[PDB]
C-alpha cells in the first residue's frame, strides 16, 4: 500500500505450505486472490490450447528407471554465468507479484535469494529496484526488459538495473503486441497498482490501465540492431526470451546474444502454436553449445527440470507455480515451492540414476509417438 | 402482421457487438435465432464428425512466433482478380440470410462493403439483385451460381449477374445433392421465404422446400463441359467450389477455371471426409501458382487465415461466424466479426514478424504429429 | 411368440420406421426389448473397446468429395456369385432373431427378400428352414455352418440347408469358444427359445443354455480339412467367415474356399484386437482378386460401404442395425434399414462421382494418421 | 491382533468370488478395506499418467484371432527354472498383503499353492514365514529383497532365504528412493505392520526399518557389483527387478543375473515414464535368450499374458488384482483371480489358435498406431 493500492485485496499471510504437487496450487490460489489478479495470471491466449500443450509436451519425451547406477546423494547445484546456484532453475520474470500477495516482488525476493537461486526482475514490476533489493539482501538477480520506443528511456532502465546489480539482461522480444487473453477480456481486467520501474513511458500510470494498451506503449519494432545495442550498452550478458524457432536463436547468437531463453511466455502470447518443449531440441541442436540455453513454459515438475536438461537447457525457469505459492503463503509460500522442486528433482535424479545435473544432460529420452491420450 | 411472412421470426436488431472469439457467437444466436433456421445454418452432415475435423485441423500445423523480426504496423491489405481488398478474406456465398436477420443479404452486403471486401452472392438468396445491390453500394461482387439443368436458364442467371456488377462467377459442385444433414431431417427444415434468382427452375417458388428439393431442381450432371461453358458465357474468371482433391483442381484448370476455391461446404455436404485445411498443401502444390485460390470451411480465427495463406491459399471466404454476427446484430453485427477478423490477423502478423499478407505467405509452420490431444 | 420362450416379451409390432441415422437405432430398440436380449445383440467383448475401434476405423480413411465427375443417378445395382441384388450389402448371418422381434428370422427374411438381396441363416437360428423359406418367398439364401464334432450331422445339415435352396455355404470359425461378453455374464444371460437346426448334437435344447455351451458343443477343433470337406460335400461355393489375418484368407483359399468372409463377429469374440476395416486393405493385397470378398463389423453409414468397396470387398454384410430395425418394427422396420443402406449410399455415390458399384470399388481414400480425434 | 502392530481394520472373511473382469475388482475391494490402506494398494505416483500408461499400453499390439488352426483344448502349463506352473503367471512379490485381508501373505500363498504357480515372497512381508510357510504347505517360493547399506544384513536375509526354501532371489533395485505416491501423502497413510521376516536380522540404517521408512533405509548405491555379490553368496538364480531400459538388462546379466524382470513397480516409482508392457519388446532384442525374462506391471486379462509372451517375456507376474481378490475373499479369493486368468487365458489360446504356451510365443501381432482413442 503505497500510492496505489485500492479496492484490490491480495492474501497477505506469510506461512510454509505443504506441496503435494504444483498442480493443486492454481486451485488453491483460486481461493484466495481476487478474481481478476487469479484470471490475469493463471489464464492464456484463445481458449489455452497452447498452454495445455505446454503441459501435455511433456508425456512425449519419458523418462526412464535406471538401475545399479552407483548413485547415491544427487546433488542439485550447478552454475550458469558465473553464479553458483542450488539447483538448476531460476525465477522467471513475471509481471505480476502485487496481484498475488501484498508483499509484492520483495516476497518472491526473498524466497528466490534464500532457497539460492537467481531472481528475474520484471521491467513491469510493481516493485522498485530498492523495494527488490531489500528482499534479495544482496542475492544475485538479471533483470527484464521490454523497450521504450525511445533510446534515451531504454538507456536510463538499462542503468538503473545495471547500478541495482543485474548480472545479466533478458530481452523479452516475443510480446510486441498482446496476445489475446480471453479471461482477461472477458473481465474487463485492469491493472490495479503501477509499474515504477517503465514509468517514464506511459502516457499515465499503469494503475487503470490494460496490458493491451501497456504493450503497445513498448517497442513493436524490434530487430536485431536491438539485441547488439543492449549488450553494447549494458555492459552485461544479453538474454533473448521467447524463442521458439531455431532461427531466431541462431540470429541472436549472431546478433551478440549471451544466452537463448527458450519460452512462449506461458501460452499467454501467440496462439495456436507448439508446446514450448516440443520446441526445446531443435533450438538446443541449432545453438549446438555456442551460449547457455534458459528454458521455460509448463514447467510444474521435477521430471519436467530432468527433462528439459536431457534436452539441451542449461537451466529451466520456474512461472506459475512460484506465483501461486506466494498467493498461499508469501516469502515462505514460494519458499515451499522452490523447495518442492528441489526435492522432486532429487528423487528424479536417484531413480534415473543421476549423481549430479550434468548427469542429468545425458540422459536418453523413451519417445512416445502416441502422445497424452496413449 | 408483415405481408410476406407465415411466422419465421427472424431477429430485426442492428448494432455492433464485441466480439471476443468467434466460437461464443454460435451460442448466442442460438438465443434469437427461431429453432429450425438457427440449426440450419449451424448444423452439418452425419454426427458432424467432419465440421469437428474442419474445426481440430487448424492443430495440425502450429504458428512460430518470430522475434526480432524488423516489424511494427502490419498492413492486411491485399489483391486478388483485381480487387484491391482490406484484408485477405471475403464473404462467402450463403443462402438464405433471412433465416438469420430481417435485413438479410442486403445487412450482409452493407457490412462487407463497408469493409472493404467482396461480397459472394448465393444463387439461393432470399433477396434480389436489385436488393443487394442497395445494401452494396457500389462494392465489389462474385456471383455463385447452383447450375439450372437448362441451358438457357443459366446464360439467363450468368447474364444478371454480369448485368448486376459480378466480376467472378463461383461454380458450386459439391452440392449435386445434398449432405445427410440430421438436424434438418429431424427438425424438418423447409424455407420460410422463396429464393428468386433460381425460381425459375424450382416447380414452386422455395417457401415450403427442403434444401433436398432444391438441390436436385438444381444439375446433378455437372461434367468439365460446364466449367468450359460458363468460361465462354459469361467471360468473367470462373472458380470451381468444393474442391478436397488435386486432381480436381488440375482438372477444372485445364477446363477453363480462373481461380480453385477449396472448400468441403463447412461440412455440410459429404460426410466422413478430410477437415478441409487439411486437404489445402496437396491442392496448392498440385495448382502451383496457375490460378489464384480460395480455402474455406472452418475458419474462426486470424491463426487460421495466417495458416491458410503460408499454405498455399492467396485469400480465405468466412461463412458462419458473419451470419451469426448478422443474425445478433444486422450490418453492424456482421461488421464486428470481420473488423475483428483484421484486427485477429494483425496481432497475428505483428507476432509472427509478417509486415505484409504477402510475408505471411513465406511461414513455415511446426508440423504436430500428436493430434488435437497432443 | 413361439412354443419355446421361458417367458420371453419380444415386441410384435409391424411398421415401417424413419431412420434418420443407424446409430439412434439402438437406444431406441433398447426401449422395446426386453433387458437380456438386448444387451445379447447390443454387447461385445470385454468393456468393448474392440466394438468402438470397429466403429472409429472408418475415421482411419476418409472419402473425397469429387466434382465435375459426370454422374447423376447412381445405380447400386451388384452381383456377386451369380446373384444380382439391389445394393451392394447383404444379410449376416445372425442367432438373435426372436430375441429382438416375434416374428424372428421368418420377420427379417421377408425384409431381405423383398429389399431384393441374399439372407444368410445362422445355424443358431430359432426359427426352422421351413419357417424362413415362408419368409424369403423364393429370394436367395446362404447357410452358415457352425459345424457338429460328427461329420454325419454336418452331412445332414449341409443337405438340410442344400434342399432348402442355400447357393452358398458359410463356415464361421472365429467361434470356437465364446467371447468374454461382459453384459452376458453379468446378466446370466440363457435363450428362452430353442435352436432347431442344431439341436440334433445340443442332446437338448438351447432353451435355457448358455452361449458358452452352445458353442461348446459345436466344432472346436476346425482345420483346413473341414474346409475341404465342406466344399466337397455341398455342392456349393463356400465363405470362410471371421478372417482377420491374411494368412488365413491364403490358407482358406488353398483349401478350397470359394470366398472370403472378413469378420471380428462384431467384436463378440476375441477382445483386444483390431477394429475390422483396418484389417481389410491387408486381407485384400493377399486375396488379390482370387475369390469375393465380403466384409462385416461396424458397417453403419453409407460411407461404411462405399469405404470398404474402395478398399476391396466386393460387398458387405449388415448385422445389428437391421436387427435394432426388426425389434423396431418387424420386418417392415428391417426394410426401413435396407432400404434407409441404399439411400444412403446412393448419396455417397453422387458426391464421390460413382455412377455405378464398379466406380466406388476405384475410389482413392484419404489417409487419416490422427485419430478419432484428430 | 498382534499388540506390535498398528490397529488395522483389514477384512477378514474368505469366500470364492465372481470375477467376470479384474478391473471391477478395485472398486469391489475400496467397499471393504480401510480408506488408506486401499489407496496405498490401488495408488500411483502423480497424478497416476503412468499407471493409466501400464494399462493403455496394450492398445499398441492388438490380437490376430486365427481360424482353421486345429487347436482344441489350450494347455496353459509351462516351466520356468526347472518349476513346473499350472499357467504363464507367478505372483508378484508385495509386501503389503495385510493392507488387503488378515490373513496376510500366508492367505496369497494358499491361493498360489492350491492354484499351482510361484509364490513370490517379499522378505519385508507382513506375515512371518511360518505363516506363510503354512499357507504354501510345500509349494515353490521366490524370495524378494532391497539391497541392504550393511552387507552383513544381505548375506542374513539370503542365508534365511536359502533355509526357507527360496529357490530364486528377487533383487528389486528400482526403489532407492519411494516414488511420488500423492494418494499416501494426502491420506498422511502409515503403513501398519512390522517386519518379522527379516526383524532381527536389521542393522546400521535398517534398524526400526518399516515399509514407511525402506527405500531411503535401504541401499541407494546400488552397483553392478551388488549383483555380482549377490549372486555369488547366495546359491541361486537372481532376477534383477525394475528394468525399464534394455542396457540395464544388458548390464544385469554381465553381472551374473540369472533373470531379467522387466517391471515399473506397478507405476509406484518414477512417474512420466513409459508404459510397461511399451518398454518389453526392446528389452526382449537386447537380452536376447540369455535368460528368462518375467514381465509385470499392468497384467489384467488373459489377452496381456499373451500378448506379453508373444512380445519376449517367459511368464507375467500378478500384483493388484490378486490383492483385491484377497480383500474380497481371503485365499479363495484370491485363488478365483488366478482361476480367471487360467480361463481368461485358454479361451484367448482358442481363439489366437495356440494349442500350448509355446505357440502363444509365436503369436504377430497388429501394431496400432492410433492410440487408444484409435
Ligand atoms: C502472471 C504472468 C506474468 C508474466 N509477466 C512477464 C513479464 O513481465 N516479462 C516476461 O518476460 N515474461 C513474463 N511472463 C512469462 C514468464 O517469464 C514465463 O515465460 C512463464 O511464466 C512460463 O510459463 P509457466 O509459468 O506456465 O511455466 C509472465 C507470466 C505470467 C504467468
Ligand atoms: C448457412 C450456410 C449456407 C450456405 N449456403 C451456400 C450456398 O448457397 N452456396 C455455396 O456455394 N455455399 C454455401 N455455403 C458454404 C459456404 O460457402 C462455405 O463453404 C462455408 O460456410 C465455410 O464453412 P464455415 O462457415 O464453417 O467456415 C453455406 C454455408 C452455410 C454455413
Ligand atoms: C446378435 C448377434 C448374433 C450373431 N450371431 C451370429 C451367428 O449365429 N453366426 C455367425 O456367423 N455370426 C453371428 N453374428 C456375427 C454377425 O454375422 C456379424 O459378423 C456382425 O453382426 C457384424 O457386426 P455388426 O452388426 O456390428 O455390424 C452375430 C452378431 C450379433 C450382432
Ligand atoms: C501395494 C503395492 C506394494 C508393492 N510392494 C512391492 C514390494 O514389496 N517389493 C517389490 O519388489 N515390488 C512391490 N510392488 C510391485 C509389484 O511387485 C509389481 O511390480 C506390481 O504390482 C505390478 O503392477 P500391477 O499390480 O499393477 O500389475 C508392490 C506393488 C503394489 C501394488
Amino acid at each position: 500500500m503505497n500510492n496505489n493500492d485500492i479496492e484490490y485485496n491480495a492474501p497477505s499471510e506469510i506461512k510454509y505450505i505443504d506441496v503435494v504437487n504444483t498442480y493443486d496450487l492454481e486451485e488453491e490460489a483460486s481461493k484466495v486472490v481476487p478474481h481478476g489478479g487469479f484470471n490475469y495470471i493463471a489464464g492464456a491466449s484463445g481458449d489455452e490450447w497452447t498452454k495445455r500443450a505446454n503441459d501435455r509436451a511433456w508425456k512425449h519425451k519419458l523418462l526412464y528407471p535406471r538401475l545399479a547406477q552407483d548413485v547415491e546423494a544427487p546433488d542439485t547445484s550447478t552454475e550458469i554465468l558465473g553464479h553458483k546456484i542450488k539447483a538448476p532453475f531460476i525465477m522467471a520474470p513475471i509481471a505480476a507479484h502485487g496481484l498475488a500477495h501484498t508483499t509484492k516482488e520483495a516476497g518472491t525476493a526473498r524466497a528466490v535469494s534464500e532457497f539460492g537461486t537467481i531472481m528475474s526482475i520484471s521491467a513491469y514490476s510493481g516493485a522498485t529496484f530498492e523495494e527488490i533489493s531489500e528482499g534479495l539482501n544482496g542475492g544475485p538477480r538479471w533483470f527484464q526488459i521490454y523497450m521504450a520506443k525511445d533510446d534515451q528511456q531504454n538507456r536510463d532502465i538499462l542503468d538503473e538495473a545495471k547500478s541495482d546489480g543485474a548480472t545479466a539482461i533478458i530481452l523479452t522480444a516475443d510480446s510486441t503486441v498482446s496476445g489475446n487473453r480471453d479471461r482477461d477480456v472477458k473481465n474487463k481486467f485492469v491493472y490495479p497498482f503501477g509499474m515504477p520501474i517503465v514509468q517514464r513511458y506511459l502516457r499515465g500510470t499503469a494503475e487503470g490501465m490494460s496490458l493491451n494498451n501497456i504493450y503497445g506503449a513498448s517497442k513493436q519494432k524490434i530487430s536485431p540492431r536491438d539485441i547488439e545495442e543492449i549488450a553494447g550498452h549494458s555492459g552485461l550478458p544479453v538474454f533473448v526470451k521467447g524463442i521458439q524457432h531455431p532461427e531466431d536463436a541462431d540470429m541472436a547468437i549472431k546478433r551478440g546474444a549471451s544466452g537463448i531463453w527458450v519460452s512462449n511466455h506461458g501460452a499467454r502470447q501467440l496462439y495456436e502454436a507448439p508446446g514450448s518443449f516440443d520446441t526445446l531440441p531443435a533450438i538446443a541442436e541449432r545453438v549446438n553449445k555456442r551460449v547457455p540455453i534458459v528454458f521455460d513454459s509448463g514447467v510444474r515438475r521435477g521430471e519436467h527440470v530432468a527433462k528439459a536438461l536431457a534436452s539441451g537447457a542449461d537451466v529451466v525457469a520456474l512461472g506459475r507455480p512460484v506465483l501461486f505459492g506466494l498467493a498461499l503463503g508469501g516469502w515462505q509460500g514460494a519458499y515451499s515451492v522452490l523447495d518442492y522442486f528441489q526435492k522432486d528433482l532429487t528423487r528424479v535424479m536417484q531413480l534415473t540414476g543421476s549423481q549430479n545435473v550434468e548427469d542429468l544432460k545425458g540422459l536418453d529420452l523413451f519417445d512416445n509417438p502416441y502422445g497424452y491420450e496413449y
